[PDB]
């Protein structure tokens, strides 16, 4: 499989405080053009307008592009709380590796 595109990792961890979480997503062993997945973030214990805010759309990988980070902003309220982020629809030759999905977890300071 050429143009694989998978989250670095299946957990993530940031504090609530941060305002923001910096998710990476890599592809590897390019053919040489362009691959196009969607992301969308799912609730899990963290919920969309609580605890972060949603987002899904499309990641295009241009040509030479091995890496992106996602950005999906935090809200502010022993704490834990998770929200899942998953790769679907690879187009362009485009595969997905593992992890397909991913686990933010939101601590408190």
């Amino acid at each position: 499989m050429r143009d694989v595109v998978s989250f670095e990792q299946p957990e993530f961890s940031v504090s609530r405080g941060d305002q923001v979480a910096r998710i990476p997503v890599i592809r590897r062993v390019l053919d040489g053009g362009k691959s196009q997945v969607s992301y969308r973030t799912q609730d899990g214990t963290a919920q969309g307008n609580r605890d972060y805010i949603p987002v899904e759309g499309e990641l295009l990988f241009q040509p030479g592009e091995a890496w992106k980070e996602l950005q999906v902003k935090l809200l502010e309220l022993r704490q834990v709380r998770r929200f899942h982020v998953q790769l679907s629809n690879p187009k362009f030759g485009a595969h997905l590796g593992q992890p397909h999905s991913t686990t933010i977890i939101i601590r408190d300071p």
